[PDB]
């Protein structure tokens, strides 16, 4: 009765999409998550969802560490929880996207982790590990591999300015991004440059997507 | 020997009203609570009690998060503990009231929860879920459903001012309240408007009740 | 292998005085304590020791909450740990004293607790419960029963001034004390009034004792 | 499946050098460490590594308490973790060194601990216990036995100045050091006095070593 993630939940015989308790190896108090039990056989732990612009994603370091929003709607699970999940086994990442024309695409990454070898993942800036792309959305994440997480109030990017401030989001920014899924909910085509919910490989630098979901499952 | 609430305590063969250790799913350190083993067959976990005005209830955010008073007297268990209890199963709420003429009434709610789907219940303001009224006191809580918790130093209400400051309490204020059980212990009829221990549906807007107890049990 | 106190350690077959790991009900991480396995059959958990004046006891709230000194020498275990121990069962208190003439005396209290019913024992000031005196030192603690703990930087006493500042210690001060075992190590008779390691019932108001040990065991 | 250290990992049949989860007695959440499964039969828990100067070691108290760097490279595990490991059993210390001429030497200490009897190891300054030298590097640590840990922002040394500031490191400084393995990565011979990665007994006061590893195993 102590599943470590949504795959453990599924394999214990819980087949319905919804909110479940999980207990990562180094987070034994555990916490609630949204489980996707449908995509590619199910067992995905959601850590990010955009769908309606109801939640402010232009938040500081503490909010991105601790999480915000609601599991049933738009949310960010929190980097401390994403670290606890991704360090306990080898995980893949699934990213579901939707445009405002009801077009959908996905990106799959064979390996995904946050601060995997960091003694203090918070001080080390929750650095991204990501490799092995496949899917229909194209790759907009591999160039982010190795980058620390940057917020408007904590700059660990490779730009002379703050990428999070400039592109109004929070991400593993380099100089600055190919993806920006925590960017502003600008609702489709926008004149502003690359500061919406962007996945450059699918819809370019000036299209804020309607829906994103980022979720993990052990390989 | 790890009951999750006062019902687990009762069903393990502890029939006496009093203080017991409970261990919620996501609060495994556990904590002590007052158990009501009498009301409607027993197994109720108390989280609020007014009885004599001996404890200051006009407290800030941190006090309402962490709890205050004593389990054997006037107390608030703390929103972090009420979140830990109400997210681990489906709970009902029982509210016992007494006026200064030894009149008593109660309100029962078939569903009750605090920050049930909140990634960070503290940042999300411990929002109230409450439905399905029955009893003798009348309903003074259903209009509060969906509201965040507001204190004198943290305003998440739907008023242009701070409802907690204005009505000298701490509650899931809208604009502003039908109930105010954490209000001032003004002892019966008062000239001041709605700033005492108010349950509007029973005793109106200018009567501070002698006794309140708010308690939960799994359905 | 999870003893809750020094009595559990003793009954598991550890007969030697020394440092052991204990795991109180609501402090499951556990911590190390000094166990007295000799006094009245053994199984006493030490929480205070004076013996040489090597450790500064004139410390603030945080130090008295979290503890200081070393388990093998002069120390204060910390009110958070003393709360965790005394709330998990019914404990007695033993107080061993020594003067500078190698005279010894003790006080035994049939009941002892710190913040026993406090929702937040820290905010409630770790109030003392103590009753049922017997021994050779006389009673210098029963008048302290019901008092919150006062430090130089947090005044919860019944004096118009700060008793901890005035008598250079930290205690469940009333107005102000009959005992002051966390007072200055003034080494025997002193001109200053009641600001040393005082046990008034044995050695009066102007004698700083050489040795004190305060320790607990379940009845 | 809850090894307390790298020796428990080894004896469970994990023979490969690498990163593993360990669960110390009083740190039950556990954490990841680098295990050396080769040196003198294996089972060593690494807590310090220098190899390339890629990580800043001139850090403050909080960084030395909580840890920094990466387990696969240069890192400091953190004094809170080193306290949790060394208080749960009797440990020996192994120190591996390398100069820039591919010369190697080691120091072995039959006993090693950090804040072993400290009620609050952080407030007590994580004092060093170390005894019983043998090896090829010579002894540069025994004179540090009994000293608290000093950083540039927290001075507990026996110098009139701050040893950590003066020798640009963080250590159990006396007045001031025979070893300085958290000093600046100055890369071999340097004109500056004793402010590099120094092991005085092997390479003197003006030679910053290429590689250091500090690791522990139960005797
Ligand atoms: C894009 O998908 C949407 C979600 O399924 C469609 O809206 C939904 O249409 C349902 C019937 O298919 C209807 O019951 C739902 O109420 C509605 N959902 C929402 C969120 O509005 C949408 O369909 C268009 O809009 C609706 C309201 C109807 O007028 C349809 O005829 C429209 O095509 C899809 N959009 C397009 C452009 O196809
Ligand atoms: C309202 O209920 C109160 C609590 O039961 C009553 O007071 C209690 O009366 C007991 C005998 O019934 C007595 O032993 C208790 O000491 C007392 N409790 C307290 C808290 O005072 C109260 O009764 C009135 O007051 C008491 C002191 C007597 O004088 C009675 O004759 C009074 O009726 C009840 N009040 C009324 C108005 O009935
Ligand atoms: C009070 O008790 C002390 C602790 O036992 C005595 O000192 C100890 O005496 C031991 C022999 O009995 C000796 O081996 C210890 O080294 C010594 N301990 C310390 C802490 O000094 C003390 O005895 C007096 O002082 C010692 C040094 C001798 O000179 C004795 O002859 C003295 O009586 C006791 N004091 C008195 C006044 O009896
Ligand atoms: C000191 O040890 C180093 C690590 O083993 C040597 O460098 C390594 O040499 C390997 C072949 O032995 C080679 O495959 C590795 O790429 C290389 N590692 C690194 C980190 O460079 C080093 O050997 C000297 O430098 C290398 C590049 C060659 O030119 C050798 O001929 C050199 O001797 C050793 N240094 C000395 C002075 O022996
Ligand atoms: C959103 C984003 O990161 N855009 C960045 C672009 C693109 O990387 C480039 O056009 C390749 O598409 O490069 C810069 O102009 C640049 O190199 O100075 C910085 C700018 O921040
Ligand atoms: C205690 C309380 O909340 N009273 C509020 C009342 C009642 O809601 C209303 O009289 C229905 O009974 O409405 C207001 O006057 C209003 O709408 O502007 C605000 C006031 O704060
Ligand atoms: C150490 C101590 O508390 N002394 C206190 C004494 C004794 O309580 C009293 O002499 C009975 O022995 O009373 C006071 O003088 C007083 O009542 O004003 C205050 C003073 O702080
Ligand atoms: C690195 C270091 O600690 N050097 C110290 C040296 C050596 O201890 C001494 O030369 C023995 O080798 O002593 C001092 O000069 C001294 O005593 O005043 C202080 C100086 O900080
Ligand atoms: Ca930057
Ligand atoms: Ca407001
Ligand atoms: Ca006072
Ligand atoms: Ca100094």
């Amino acid at each position: 009765s102590r599943p470590r993630d949504c795959l453990d939940v599924l394999l214990s015989g819980q087949q319905d999409d919804g909110v479940y308790s999980v207990f990562p190896t180094h987070y034994p108090a555990g916490f609630q998550v949204y489980c996707d039990m449908r995509t590619d056989g199910g067992g995905w732990t959601v850590f990010q969802r955009r769908e309606d612009g109801s939640v402010n994603f232009f938040r500081g370091w503490d909010a991105y560490r601790d999480g915000f929003g609601r599991l049933t709607g738009e949310h960010w699970l929190g980097l401390k929880r994403i670290h606890a999940l991704t360090t306990q086994a080898a995980y893949e990442l699934h990213v579901d996207l939707e445009d405002f024309e009801n077009g959908t695409a996905y990106a799959r990454y064979g390996s995904f982790g946050v601060g995997l070898f960091s003694v203090d993942p918070e001080e080390d800036g929750y650095p991204l590990t990501v490799a092995d792309y496949s899917g229909t959305a194209g790759d907009s994440l591999l160039k982010h591999s190795g980058m620390r997480f940057t917020t408007k109030d904590r700059d660990s990017d490779h730009s002379e300015n703050n990428c999070a401030a400039f592109y109004r989001g929070a991400w593993w920014y380099r100089n600055c991004h190919t993806s920006n899924l925590n960017g502003q909910y600008l609702r489709g085509a926008h004149a502003s440059y690359a500061d919406g919910v962007e996945w450059s490989s699918w819809t370019g630098w000036q299209y804020s997507l309607k829906f994103s979901e980022m979720k993990i499952r052990p390989v």
